[PDB]
């Protein structure tokens, strides 16, 4: 197995996947690495199994249909993986914890949102459809863009949203378009 966490790229107290060479900090993996279970399979492996069991699940889908899906176990998993793929980028640090807003010429968002809040919401089964999860994720980046206005820091929101959107299109097999 790898000797660094797949998500944050640091060493430490790592749990190793049994079916692939990735490793994780306990709370870096989503869901948090499970207490027992030998063997243990990571979320990457669990997602690959879904695909392998239903190869047609990789055919193109419309985003509008994906968003209306109820959060049954497979969609829960897919949203957990999508969240993890965002944490995998180091620029996620900016959006992880609860933000605060005191900048001359700007007013904070009406509905603040952050990664750790989304993480808690998934853990607590608060989303009933994929749409809930995707709306809160997109709100993170939209709040950022609106607040930071012409400051060049706005670009961090564009960058991490792009990671989100690419991974959303891949994990939910969104039909490719120009
Ligand atoms: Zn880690
Ligand atoms: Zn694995
Ligand atoms: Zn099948």
């Amino acid at each position: 197995n790898s000797n660094i966490c797949e998500v944050c790229n640091k060493w430490g107290r790592l749990f190793c996947c049994d079916t692939c060479p990735r490793s994780f900090h306990e709370h870096c993996h989503i869901p948090s690495v499970e207490a027992n279970k030998n063997p243990w399979s990571c979320i990457f492996c669990r997602i690959k199994t879904i695909q392998e069991r239903c190869p047609e699940s990789q055919s193109g889908h419309q985003e509008s249909e994906v968003l209306m899906r109820q959060m049954l176990p497979e969609e829960q998993l897919k949203c957990e993986f999508l969240l993890l793929k965002v944490y995998c980028d180091s620029k996620s640090c900016f959006f992880a914890s609860e933000p605060y807003y005191n900048r001359e010429g700007s007013q904070g968002p009406q509905k603040p949102m952050w990664l750790n809040k989304v993480k808690t919401s998934l853990n607590e089964q608060m989303y009933t459809r994929v749409e809930g999860f995707v709306q809160d994720m997109r709100l993170i980046f939209h709040n950022h863009k609106e607040f930071y206005r012409e400051d060049k820091f706005t670009r961090l929101g564009i960058q991490v949203q792009d990671i989100f959107e690419k991974n959303f299109r891949n994990i939910f097999a969104i039909q490719e378009t120009s």
